[PDB]
This record gives structure tokens, sequence and C-alpha cells, in this order.
């Protein structure tokens, strides 16, 4: 059955926002799995933080179609390479979602000025195109190199460009611009199906009619092909990070032939195999939300080694990977290590191999691990070193073909090594970030607090006892910021007096205020490698879990554009929330976190533009839903343990390495029956409010018996 | 005799300007022939057009020593990688030039403030430095990878940079830097002969103490190596455009030994096989001067790939030449082909095949040939495509080991290939730049159609007849701007009416004025490859004779910073006058020739500070000096005749491949005998006023008898 699971996946979920409310920044356009190139339509001539992945739901107009884009991001950058198909050597056109289609690698859309319909696939490296023009009209094609993510951020600008025509049927070049990612150098190879009749190449008011080369920072293209007379145009264009020859390589290996067709029918049966790896059963929204969920956390991190394995590195020099490796970027950390990455250790362990060695290659080429890593170098955007919960969790949970010494080096030296944000020698002398020394300190102070645990974890694994015990204390430094009085961490300056007067309420941005995109309220839940500690300093899990309560019935509205999506001050469109409804099973009442957790599945996410509680984040909003679909999540996401929620599907098979799976069953009488009764694993019946990734990657059957009033179990 | 030669350098020639007269821009510091290294102090925090080498002997302060820059040019670059002594953070001090020495591969300065002794040497690629702290005083150095050229021009910033100490003896690290040139990457690696006791990196105001690596935009380093109590401070610091492992490389081939004084040495001995290429006699004065000048010319072409072969090219990728080659970049072009390349063909064609191939490789990766080129890639400045007669001179004199057709394909394709100021169909439309089509539009038409000539005569070697025929056409269209009446070439507007009103005294700059720094009198010349064309324009020889002596007379004064050093309206400073003096030679007047070189010869050219009549741009002031005190000039430079003027030297005698000479000798009574009597070429009467490259290379001797009035030889 051919597009048995690809027809549930709709890339219009997240690429709007519905009335004034909120958006994933996701696209609609092709891309393949974890792939280098995201060949989708511009809604704007300027991709913005409204608009970072370049498309609106609300948009009319499409400005051409580029090659890559970050998904669900708050900025905005790549947007590199941009055609445009027209008849009259325009730029621009108007198109109708009703005159529109998506799906998993592939997007069709009939521009109405000129009444021209546009096919987009992809291989791994490679965009390809299919333009047909009416009968009796001019064939041409506009290559835009100025077209980018706004100008007017980050000192964005082209250092330089290059189109060079090297035949009638082939076109390379290049551009390097800086931006979010202080520079980047995307070289491009292009090929036609028809012959180039005439052409024009421009650098602003520079004009060159039928030359064969231009340089420059503000190039443009046009080819024009005559009257094709129902023949569609195809276009290739591969792409790298190194050089054209790199590029055209990766065209002849991937993408040879001039058989649309057959591109879209192989993209298609890459993605079966993937979405393939958890089998679901539900209604037919739910298998599109979730369908579409896990299409959204597989669309990155982005492959950036060419074919013959080289890539630039973060010192900005050329490297080669070993024949079976693949270089990755596109590392959204600070979003990503809380489930997105847990996510991949159970579907793809090969691939966390790669992301793991790639992650080792900032630190061997830059000194430390990376923060935020964009196009092979970091941007430090947010906080933490997030880098190491990941390469910690891969480790420990036996993911194979990881130098664990080389490892430990990389996260040690990333953890005593000072660099932006991250002041050791402060951290150490105080046990916490005084505020007017380091400002988002109560954030920073509990994930680092959280990534010391993490490293003391490695530590212990590799027998190293002193380093043991060094991160260990670091790892609770969190105490240090408890009000004894308020029971909020709160911000303390360098004499160790509590900064006067503080509100739980107020929001923080990204500097001058102590917490990062939230308030006290919602950063208190953050120790979750040590919960009972937290429950304690609370007052014990009676005092926790009513702490919780008015978390999540407090509607107060003091505010930041990030945090949406509200059930009272629980904000689920920023991630430091994300864990907290599954803190009730620690409080002794696991009924509560089925209470919110299906709450939030069945309100807070649906399938339409909008589709998501805020941004989708390099698919975290996603990856939370499919955890919690399937009915469990890594609260702490290096400790191999999923909590249990609530399954909100009927059945799920996680399909997993090799010929073993992990089946997840429900006997429910009605979709009303949220609350869990109680919990088989294996035959057995199962008492703890966890299971272990040991439990998934063995194989093996979890039933849970629901019903529609809360049970006991657990309580 | 060790220093015969060396000993008359004066690196301190053109470093200054004396009142507010004009300076070569040349720098005092270390250097090898042709190297990748000039290790050399700056006297400003910042250089800019005043001081673009980064001396300015003027001065009485020096902000540090960097490893990088450009000799003799009216705009600044490079200031790479900068080390400074002190004993207690400081990074300034007071020098007098009572305390400081320079020689070839040399220099040495007492830095007063803290009574530390400096002294520099250099290999191809690395730079070493020796530092003699007081007894009892501490050792210190400052390492700044933000100092550079002024960050106000060019949109020069800091894209990013590192510092990383690898062990208690090795730091490394890079800077990618905008300006002059569009993107360059500068790698390094950096040995200490004593260990790293203490230090502290920093970017901007984040400080961090004993921390092993810092990545930023402002970076700063300070290395502590305690008392060293009168042991001296060695360091070597190598440099690349690729990697730091390049770099490391090429300190272990070319310096891997802690001997100073042997580096000191070799350098000396490696000076002295070059300057010894030509062996002059004469007074002690021109032999300061004239070995200095030779110096000049020998200091760039700079090598920029790694001992490895690898290099940037002009795409910004990185490749890799063949084992015996060298990849060279600063090319002044617009300067350097009238006669610095010239004078290469005579002592470097081993060096002259590598800069053709060089040239050739920016063909090949970008599109066009160097127009004005500095760390490998263009960066348009002045006018013309002057690389052509550069590699024409190159082929037609049968320099080995370049292949003809490949370089025809480079020359052809750049000169049909239009580009920035090459509006090619604009050229053969109208037969001549129109001024509110192309602005600099007379002296583009005059410098572009003695390309063409280069084009058309490389053509005919290759038996390629049309394009013979096209080019040929192409280099007689300055016809196309002589105005009838004035006889001034004069720009034209697109409806070919003259542009009214005109005036020949009228200086333009770089833009907005159809002359490029001069006026209609100083380009009324340029037709070098023609004379016989302008003499009959000009109505025949006696009126051509009368206008010249009406140029070197006419005192009236309008204006333009570069064009200095008058002889009424001839100013040596700028380099469209430089063969015009030749000219009279044309006219049938040697005397007047042989006068007025003489004039410029003993009374714009000096041993002071000053030095120059403007700046040296890249040695092609020096290289002038050094052909016409020889006794002839490269008036058309690339159809291997050099025009006699009057030798000022006793005798020369060029090293020649291989056993060969070429004798130049001079019978005298005294200095005041300036004018040819007569001549002898390998003991036959000479009767023509050049002679060629081949009766140079062939070896033999050239005898000038001399006299104190004008003869009426070749009259
Ligand atoms: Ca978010
Ligand atoms: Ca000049």
């Amino acid at each position: 059955q051919a597009g048995e699971i690809t027809k549930y996946v709709n890339p219009f979920i997240g690429t709007g926002a519905i009335d004034g409310g909120l958006s994933g920044n996701n696209y609609p356009g092709a891309t393949s799995p974890f792939g280098m190139i995201q060949l989708s339509p511009d809604t704007s001539e300027a991709p913005n933080w409204g608009d970072a992945s370049g498309y609106d739901y609300n948009r009319n107009t499409i400005f051409g179609f580029s090659h890559t884009r970050l998904s669900g991001t708050g900025a905005s950058d790549l947007i590199d390479i941009t055609l445009m198909p027209t008849s009259s050597g325009r730029t621009s056109s108007a198109f109708t979602h009703d005159e529109e289609k998506a799906r998993p690698g592939y997007y069709q859309v009939m521009l109405k000025d000129e009444n021209i319909n546009a096919e987009l696939t992809t291989t791994q490296r490679n965009g390809i195109h299919r333009y047909q023009y009416p009968a009796g009209k001019d064939a041409e094609i506009i290559l835009d190199m100025d077209h980018s993510a706004d100008k007017g951020s980050w000192g964005r600008r082209i250092i330089n460009s290059q189109i060079r025509i090297l035949n009638d049927h082939a076109v390379e070049g290049y551009r390097i611009i800086t931006g979010w990612a202080k520079l980047r150098k995307i070289y491009f190879y292009m090929e036609f199906s028809s012959p180039i009749l005439t052409s024009t190449l421009r650098d602003g008011g520079r004009v060159h009619e039928n030359t064969a080369v231009i340089n420059g920072t503000n190039l443009h293209g046009c080819f024009r092909f005559g009257q094709l007379n129902g023949k569609p145009l195809t276009c290739k264009v591969a792409l790298s990070s190194v050089s054209m020859e790199n590029a055209r390589q990766n065209m002849e290996q991937e993408a040879p032939h001039w058989d649309f067709d057959r591109y879209v029918a192989a993209a298609d049966a890459d993605w079966e195999k993937q979405l393939g790896k958890i089998e679901v059963k539900g209604t037919e929204v739910q298998k599109e939300i979730f369908y579409t969920a896990l299409y959204h956390t597989m669309i990155q991190p982005n492959t950036m080694s060419d074919v013959n394995g080289e890539y630039m590195a973060a010192d900005y020099t050329t490297r080669k990977v070993a024949n079976n490796e693949t270089h990755y970027t596109t590392f959204s950390l600070w979003d990503t290590f809380r489930a997105s990455h847990p996510l991949y250790t159970l579907l793809e362990p090969e691939r966390v191999t790669d992301f793991v060695k790639s992650m080792i290659r900032q630190y061997e080429y830059y000194g430390y691990l990376p923060i935020w890593q964009l196009w092979g170098q970091d941007n430090y955007c947010m906080i933490g070193n997030h880098s190491i919960p990941v390469i910690t969790d891969a480790i420990l949970k036996g993911i194979p073909g990881i130098d664990m010494e080389k490892a430990y080096e990389a996260v040690y030296n990333s953890s005593v090594t000072s660099h932006p944000n991250s002041p050791f020698e402060v951290w150490e002398k105080y046990g916490f970030m005084p505020e007017n020394i380091q400002t988002q300190s109560v954030s920073i102070t509990l994930e680092q607090a959280f990534d010391d645990w993490c490293v003391a974890q490695l530590a212990a694994k590799l027998n190293k006892d002193a380093d043991y015990q060094r991160f260990h204390k670091r790892s609770e430094y969190y105490r240090n910021l408890f009000h004894p009085k308020t029971k909020f961490f709160q911000s303390k300056n360098d004499k160790g007096e509590w900064i006067e007067p503080f509100d739980p309420y107020q929001y923080g941005g990204n500097g001058g205020h102590p917490f990062t995109e939230g308030n006290a309220w919602q950063y208190f839940w953050y120790v979750p490698h040590n919960i009972q500690a937290l429950m304690e300093l609370t007052g014990g899990t009676k005092a926790f879990e009513q702490k919780l309560d008015t978390f999540f019935t407090s509607t107060y509205k003091s505010m930041n554009h990030n945090a949406s999506g509200f059930v009272g001050q629980y904000a689920h469109g920023n991630e430091p929330s994300h864990h907290v409804a599954y803190l009730y099973n620690f409080a002794g009442q696991p009924w509560k976190t089925q209470k919110y957790v299906s709450h939030i599945l069945n309100t807070l996410y649906n399938n339409t533009s909008s589709g998501y509680a805020g941004n989708d984040d390099c698919g975290q909003m996603s990856a939370w839903y499919v955890f919690s679909a399937m009915g469990f999540y890594p609260v702490n996401p290096a400790d191999g343990r999923y909590i249990i929620g609530s399954p909100l599907l009927d059945e799920c098979t996680l399909k997993l390495a090799g010929n073993k799976e992990f089946r997840i069953r429900t006997i429910r009488k009605s979709p009303e029956d949220i609350y869990i009764q109680s919990v088989t694993l294996n035959g057995k019946k199962h008492k703890d409010f966890f299971i272990t990734h040991q439990d998934i990657m063995n194989g093996g059957t979890m039933v849970f018996k629901m019903g529609k009033k809360p049970s006991g179990w657990g309580k």
C-alpha cells in the first residue's frame, strides 16, 4: 500500500496563525529526511522572525523557490539559491491554497500571474524542479542570489557571490554571507533539461547580456529557453558548504537522471520507511497530527558533508569525515535536548552516532561543544551547554561507535573552560551565577546544574571518581538560589544577598533579567535530575502537588512573545514548562498528569495551519506530541527513563533494530477513557510510573487498561 | 665578503616624509624575498592611507609587531597577528631612531618605556622574534588579534577569531576579516622558547584567567614567563591562508630550531644572492639608493601557498598547486605592469612562470584575470586588465613552463567577457568608452587599447588571424578620442559629441571624471604601442617634441594627492607619466631624454626617509630607478624592447641564467657626463635607441661613451 503512512502528513500544519494567534514557523516545501535541501516557496521578499522558514499561510504571493531553511525557529537564516519561473522576466506571483498540494518529498503550486505550474521534490543533497508553461508562451527561469533573510538583522550582508554559465545546460556559482551564523559559504551546481538560448546577468544596476559569468554582492540571472510548447522544464540544483566541484559530484551520484516522477517516488518511499518506524492506530485526525509531528522531527538535523565526506568545520577550514560517516548540523539544543534527542535514540541510533561525532568536531576545532549550532558553527543562542545531556544520554544507553574517552574530553573541557554565558570560575566560587556578574542567572544556574549532573554520570561510568564529586557538587548548586520564605528560585548578587524586589510572574528576555524567555513560576520546576530534592524544598509531596495546582490554574497576565498556549501559568510554547505536567506522578497523583497531558494533546495541538502553541523549534514541539501521544516522556532526558503520562492513540508499534518491536496497546471503551487503571509490561503487572530505555529497546509489549475516572494507580 | 651588497640596503628609505612632503609608504621591518611574512613594527594603532604599511618615520611610539603588510600602497590592509613584549601588561612603547637598526632580513629597536630590546627576522613563511628583558623584571608577551588597518574603511570587521593555548610552549589561532580585500582568513601557529607560567585571554570586556581557548571578534592574549634573568625570549610564528595545521607544518619545515642568529644569517645570505643578480659600481649613495630600490621590487609579490602547496583560491575554496610550484598574490598591476614585471622577466624568470600561473588561477575560478589582486582575490582598484601585458610579455619572451593555449583562453575571455569597468559591448559598439556610460573613460580607453594590442600580439603568435584583426582594430580606438583642434585625448558622450567644457590641467580621481588620478596633459602620452601614430596626430616629430617641452616646463597648479614630484606637469609620483621622459628618443632628440631622466634620478630620488616622489606602489617607483639607473626602460612593457635613457652608474652586471652575464659599462671623466656620445653592443657600434630582451638574455656587453654636452647621437 504505497502512501499508507505518507498520506497522513500535512506540511501546512504549523505554517500560519489564525486571528493573531501562534505559528509553528514550519514550511510546506519538499525535503528529505535529515537532508541538506529544503526546497520551498518564500511568501516574503526577506524572511524575518514572524516567518522564519520563509512561508506564511496568511500570504498570497510567492517571491521564489529557495533551497535552504530552518523549521520552527524564532530567527531567520539560510534562504539560499532562489529560482522563479516566468514568461516575461517577472519575479513574483499570486497563488491560492485551493491550487496547491504538499506531501512528504513533494510540493506543488499554480503560479497565477502567468499560469505556470511549479512542482518540487528533493534528494539528500539535490533539489528537483519541474515547471509547466502555457503552450504559446516563452519559458524563462530567474536565479536570485541576493534573496535572503532580512538584511537589517545580525549585520547580514553578502560578502561575495558568483553566477557562471558553463555551457547551454549548466550553471554554477556560490554566495558567502553573514547573519545569525557568522559566516556561511553556499556553493551550487545547476542543470536544465532544455538548452539556454539567451541570458542576462546583473549585479544591481550593472547588466550584461549573453555573458558567461558575473561576480558581486547583488547578483541576478535570467535564462531564456524559448517556446517549449508543452514540454515541461526540469531543473536540478545541488549544494555544498565547500565547493562547486563537490556540488556537481553530489548531483552525479544522487540525481543523474531526468525523470521527475521517479525522484518524487523515491522521496515518498524514503519517507514511508522513516515514518513507518512508528506504526500507529487512532482517529484520522490523530494520525494526521501524529505523523505530521513525526515528520517535523525528521527534517533536521541537516546533512552538511558532501558525498565525498567534505564539510566546512567550525574553524572555517575544509575537512573530511570517514567513508561511512556523515557530518550534520542544525542543533537547536536548548529546545531539542529535552525530547527530540531522546526520540532519536529510539528511532535513529545509527544517526545519533553521527550527531555526537559532529558535536565533538566543534570541540576539536573550536574548543568547546555546541550551544546552538547553525551551518557548522555556534551562535550561542539561549543558554546551557546542552550538547552535554545528548552525548551523555547516547553513551549511557550504549549507542554504538562513539569513542567514550574522546567524548569525555569534549564534555569535561566544555564544563571547565569558561566561555560566553559560562563563567565557570564564578560558578564554583559562588555556587551560583550572581545576577550582577552574569545575567539570565537563575535560568543558567538551573540548566547548568543539570548539565553538571550529566557530566557526573559520565564520570562515574568511566570510574573517574574525583571528577564525579566535583560535578555532583556542582549539580546541587540549584539549592543556593532556593529562597526559604517564598519557595521560588530567585536571583542573588555577588554579596550573597537576594535581589529586591522580586516578582515571580515577571517575564525576562535574553539578557537584563535573571530568567530566559519565561518567569520564576515556569523555571521553578527545572531540577529534572533531583525532583525529590525539589519536593522536599517545597515542603513535601503534598506541598509540591499544591504548588503545581497553583501553576496550572492561576490565570494572571503581566509578557514575552515566545511563551504562549496557557493552562494557568503553564505555557506550552516554551520549553522550560514541557516536562512539568509529568511531575504529578512524582507527587503521588498520576491521574493529574494524565488529566493535563490529555488536555494539552487535545486542545493545544490541531490539524490547521496554526498547528502548535508556539514555534516548533526544530521539531521539539512535535517531539513532545510524538512522545506524549505514545504515553511517556523523558522528564530527565539523560537518565534513560520515560515517565508515563496518558496514551492518546489506541496502539503504537516502534519498529526497532533489528527484527524487534515495542508494542504499546490500550484497552478502552471510548476516547473519554484518559485515566490509567493499570499497566502490564511483558505480561507482568507494572508498578512503576516509568519505563526504561532498555525495556523499550529489548522489544516487548506494554498494555494500558484505561477508564473514564481516576483509578488510584500509583496514588 | 659577507654583507658586501646587503649593507647598502637602507629599509628606512621611503618610510616617512619631510616637512609635509611625500612618502613611499615603505616599511623597515624584516622580510624575505617574495615572502609571506612582513614582520615589522606598527607606529599607529590603526594603519590608514597616510601610513599604509604600518610605519611612519615621524612617529615615536610602537604599538606592536605584526606579520603582514603591503609596501607602498595608497590604502592599508593586512596588519595581522600582533605581538608586543612587556613586563607590566603594557601595549605600547616609546622608541628613538638613534636606538634602531635595519638591514635585509633584520630589524631591531629598543623599546624605551620598560627597556626591552626587540629583534626580528624571517623565513619565507615564518616570523622569528627575540626579546631581551632587563634582569630582575618579569617577561610577558601580549598577542593582539584585533589590531588591524583602520576599521572605518571598506566595511572592515573581524567576522570571527580564535586564540588557543595548546601546551606550555605553543599557541594557535586565526582571524577572518573583511576590508580592501573582501574576505581574508589568516591562520597562525606560534611557539615560545620558555614555558608559559600564567596567562589571560579576553574578548573585549570578557576576561578569562588561565583558560586554554577563547573565540570572538576582539581577542587579546597575555602570556607570562616569569623572571628570565638575562635569557632572551625567542618567539616563532608561522602563517597560512588555509589552516593551523598548514602553519604548523610551515614551521616544522622552515623553522624547527631555536638559533636566532642562524635565522638572521640565512635571511642575509638569501638577500645577498637576490640583490647579487645585479652587481653595480657607483658612489656610495648611488649604491644605497639602487640596492634599496632593488630590495623594494623583491619584497612582493607575496608567497600565499603553504609548504604543502595549499592556498585559498579566488572562489574561496582550498586548492593545491603542484610540488614544484608556488601560488603568489599581491599584484598591484596598474602600477607594476609598467616596469616591475619587465624587471622580473630579466631577474626572476622561474618566479614569473609562477606569477603567470597564479594569475591564470583567478581566471579559472573567478572568470577573468586579475585587475588588482590582494590575498588571493580581486579588489578592482584602478583600471585596465593589466594582467594581460604581463602574461603576453612572458610568452613572447619565451619564459618557460607556461601553457600557452590555456593562457590565451584566460587572456581572450578576460577581453570579451564584460565585468566592472570593462563594458566590452559598449567598447566595440562606440570604438571608445563614452563618459556618460563609463566613467574614467579617457584613461580606460587609452589603457584598454594597449591591453588589446597585447591580445593581438598573442593571437598572431598562435596564428589566430581572425582574433588578431579584432584586437588590432580595438587597439586603435585611442584615435576615436583624439580631438583634432586641441590635440588632446578628450571625453565624448554616447551621441559622439565632445564633452564641453574641457580643461587639460584638471585632475580627476577614481570616478566622476574621465581621467584616473591625473589630468589630460599626463594621459596624453599613453599610446605606448603606437608612438608613431601619436606623433603623426600631434602634427609630426617636431610638433610632438614641442608638446613634450611644454609638458616638462609648464608650472601651472590647479589637484590630486597621488600625483606629485613635478617637472612642469610631469609628476613622477604617478605612473601614467613614467614612460614619458623616454619619448624624446622617438622625436629625434635623445639628449632631451638623457637630460630629463638624469634630472629625475638625481633630484626626485634620495637616501632619506622621504626617499621617493610618491608611494612606492609595490616597488614600481623603485623599479623605475633600477631600470633608469642601468640606462634603459620598457616604454612598451610587452614588446621586449628597452628604450635607452642615460646610465647613472659606472657599471652594472646582470647575472643571468646560467653562467651568462649582461655587462653594462661606461666611459666617463666625471658625473657631469650625462649625455651619450655613442654606444657599442658586443663590439659593433649600436645605431638604435633601444636594446632587445634577447640582446640582454643572450649575455654580452654594452658600452656607453658619455660626455658633458649633447652629442648628436640618434639626432
Ligand atoms: Ca519555544
Ligand atoms: Ca603612484
